[PDB]
């Protein structure tokens, strides 16, 4: 099967772009990530940074993630992120998105040997 590491970057990676490449992206890549395949998935982030400075993340701030367990790490810099949210007109097979980009400071949770980034918990 797809590794938990692995998961994680088809869901939240996209190193290709720097930002929110246009009013379309977010229609483009929850399609083409699979994310759109059983259902709508209703929301989701894709992070633009390179796969090593993610992966750092799990050496830096320790903090509670959302479900109680304390494998969550907060990033010290803020990272180029877009946010993909369900519209109102979206019904299944037919999905569709709204994009929104900003710079904010991301929390993952880690797991593994090697410790790595395996879900997203957070933007702050």
């Amino acid at each position: 099967k797809e590794t938990a590491a692995a998961k994680f970057e088809r869901q939240h990676m996209d190193s290709s772009t720097s930002a929110a490449s246009s009013s379309n992206y977010c229609n483009q890549m929850m399609k083409s990530r699979n994310l759109t395949k059983d259902r709508c998935k209703p929301v989701n982030t894709f992070v633009h940074e390179s796969l090593a400075d993610v992966q750092a993340v799990c050496s830096q701030k320790n903090v509670a993630c959302k479900n109680g367990q304390t494998n969550c790490y907060q990033s010290y810099s803020t990272m180029s992120i877009t946010d993909c949210r369900e519209t109102g007109s979206s019904k299944y097979p037919n999905c569709a998105y709204k994009t929104t980009q900003a710079n904010k400071h991301i929390i993952v949770a880690c797991e593994g040997n090697p410790y790595v980034p395996v879900h997203f918990d957070a933007s702050v």
